[PDB]
C-alpha cells in the first residue's frame, strides 16, 4: 500500500504546508514529497503495460516525475524561511495535481 499511500502522502503533504504555520514543517513537509515523488516514479496502479505507451523509452513518464521535482526542488529551497510563499506554491502544486490527471488521463 505504499502507492495508494503515496497519493495521500503527496496530499497529506500539501496540508501540512498550508498549516505548517512554520518553515520548519514545510521542511518535513516537501521533505515527504519530493522523496515519495521519487518513489511514485515507477508508479503504475493501472499497469502502463495496457494502456497507452507513448514512445520516449517512457522516460517521458519519469521526466513528469523528475520535472515535478524540479518546481518541488525550488520550493523545498523556500521551505528551508518562506512559508507564504512556499504555501502560496503549495496551491501551484494542487494545481500541478490537475496537469498530473493529464499525465494520469
Amino acid at each position: 500500500a505504499d502507492l495508494e499511500d503515496n497519493w495521500e502522502t503527496l496530499n497529506d503533504n500539501l496540508k501540512v504546508i498550508e498549516k505548517a504555520d512554520n518553515a520548519a514543517q514545510v521542511k518535513d513537509a516537501l521533505t515527504k514529497m519530493r522523496a515519495a515523488a521519487l518513489d511514485a516514479q515507477k508508479a503504475t496502479p493501472p499497469k502502463l503495460e495496457d494502456k497507452s505507451p507513448d514512445s520516449p523509452e517512457m522516460k517521458d513518464f519519469r521526466h513528469g516525475f523528475d520535472i515535478l521535482v524540479g518546481q518541488i526542488d525550488d520550493a523545498l529551497k523556500l521551505a528551508n524561511g518562506k512559508v507564504k510563499e512556499a504555501q502560496a506554491a503549495a496551491e501551484q502544486l494542487k494545481t500541478t495535481i490537475r496537469a498530473y490527471n493529464q499525465k494520469y488521463g
